[PDB]
């Protein structure tokens, strides 16, 4: 149906998913010429992010990414509407070219990128209904670079063995999702954009934190090598690598920054 | 019909031009992880590039770029077949964002890009026939940065006001096309890719010179303000700006370098 490689790749998404060729597409290059300081961009509060260690949360390989389901009582405070969590997932490159972030900064890819997807729960009953509606979604984006081992990211990565193939599922004990966020979360880029995957609805309020997090070389290699896009019994297995969209044109538009 | 902006822009080309969603697409980002030095990449020789100043060559606005028709006596010596010139054209950005090269280097756009299109004249009777055939085309790409006034590029730019609208044609006296090339032409990037416009046939042997040339801010502003994608009488005129494709996924390709 859709892929990041070959005939069903990103240049063909618009055939079945017309919004992928429409307005307000993400991701984009965040570069000095288009940044504008906005003193109105106050710090977000992360509420209910400390997930009950007594709850288990579904981890899925959906053939596009690895996705952790999140509970709706987890939310962002600070925007006009409350935005409630639905899921998080990641984007990455491959061991030969370990630069698979979606957003770039001054033309540079980061190793990987985490998305924590939220929906406008003040206006909409669920993320599906919100996804194609005004003010529907808000995503927190964390840029990931290689560095020190990260025990918080290992709370997800330690389970990748159990979701190797498309359709496979595992359970993750609740942990503090705020541990996945970088230093100085008050420092971020903000713009109106889209889902970076089909159906590419232009309904996302993007918050890209200024500061990256670090995971070890072994953690990054595990993420790049652990998963397949294909079902376990597929006779032509496809490694899940390079699951990021190319940057989109962004002309006559600003990205607002919470930092000078 | 196709454009670089809005509904008929590059994310939609594959709807009408299936190769635009196929493999081996251009342009690409030239970055260290995908470069490989290849000592077999010997210097190209540019034969019959010194066009007589007493002859004249047809400049055309084709609604996508400004193109100069070249004589088939003009050719590249050094490849495994003779490649004869057919045309040169450019890609550029806009007055407020003069960063419209197609290829990028470590994620940075240059101001503009020159393409000198050649076809395999050993095998094919013309460029159109060569264009959908194995080994059919060879393009020389020159990266253009904002710098000093360039008298050689001005031999083209001085005629822009005669080809303002789609379908307009003007004659340019011959000059030495080698003057459009940079210093140290022996140093280049080489890879297999495609037309960067529809129909995006994956039939181009790319040579991108390592070193950029300079043209002035005033030359870029002329190029960025002179031309229209539309006919002179079109009631919905469209400025010919930002006529570059976004960089493409590598699809496991390497880029070979003639320089270590
Ligand atoms: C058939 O496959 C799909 O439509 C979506 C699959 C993968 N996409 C997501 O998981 C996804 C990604 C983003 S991103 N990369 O922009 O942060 C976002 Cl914002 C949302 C979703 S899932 C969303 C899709 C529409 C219905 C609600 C759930
Ligand atoms: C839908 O087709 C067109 O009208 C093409 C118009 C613009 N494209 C080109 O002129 C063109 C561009 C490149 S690039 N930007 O990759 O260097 C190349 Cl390699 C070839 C062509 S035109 C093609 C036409 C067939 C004979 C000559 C080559
Ligand atoms: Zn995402
Ligand atoms: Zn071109």
């Amino acid at each position: 149906k859709w892929t990041y490689f070959g005939p069903d790749g990103e240049n063909s998404w618009s055939k079945k998913y017309p919004s992928c060729g429409g307005l307000l597409q993400s991701p984009i290059d965040l570069h000095s010429d288009i940044l504008q300081y906005d003193a109105s961009l106050t710090p977000l509060e992360f509420q209910g992010y400390n997930l009950s260690a007594n709850k288990q949360f579904l981890l899925t390989n959906n053939g596009h990414s690895v996705k952790l389901n999140l509970p709706s009582d987890m939310h962002i405070q600070g925007l006009q509407s409350r935005y409630s969590a639905t899921q998080l997932h990641l984007h990455w490159g491959n061991p030969n070219d370990p630069h698979g972030s979606e957003h770039t900064v001054s033309g540079q890819h980061f190793a990987a990128e985490l998305h924590i997807v939220h929906y406008n729960s003040d206006l909409y009953p669920d993320a599906s209904t919100a996804s194609n509606k005004s003010e529907g979604l808000a995503v927190l984006a964390v840029l990931i670079e290689m560095g020190s081992f990260n025990p918080s990211y290992d709370k997800i990565f330690s389970h990748l063995q159990h979701v190797k193939y498309k359709g496979q599922e595992a359970f993750v004990p609740g942990f503090n999702i705020e541990e996945l966020l970088p230093e100085r979360t008050a420092e971020y880029y903000r713009y109106r954009g889209s889902l970076t995957t089909p159906p590419c609805n232009p309904t996302v309020l993007w918050t890209v934190f200024r500061n990256p997090v670090q995971i070890s070389q072994e953690q990054l290699l595990a993420l790049e090598t652990a998963l397949y896009c294909t079902h376990m019994d597929d006779p032509s297995p496809r490694e899940m690598i390079n699951n990021f969209r190319q940057v989109q044109k962004f002309d006559e538009r600003l990205v607002y920054t919470s930092f000078s």
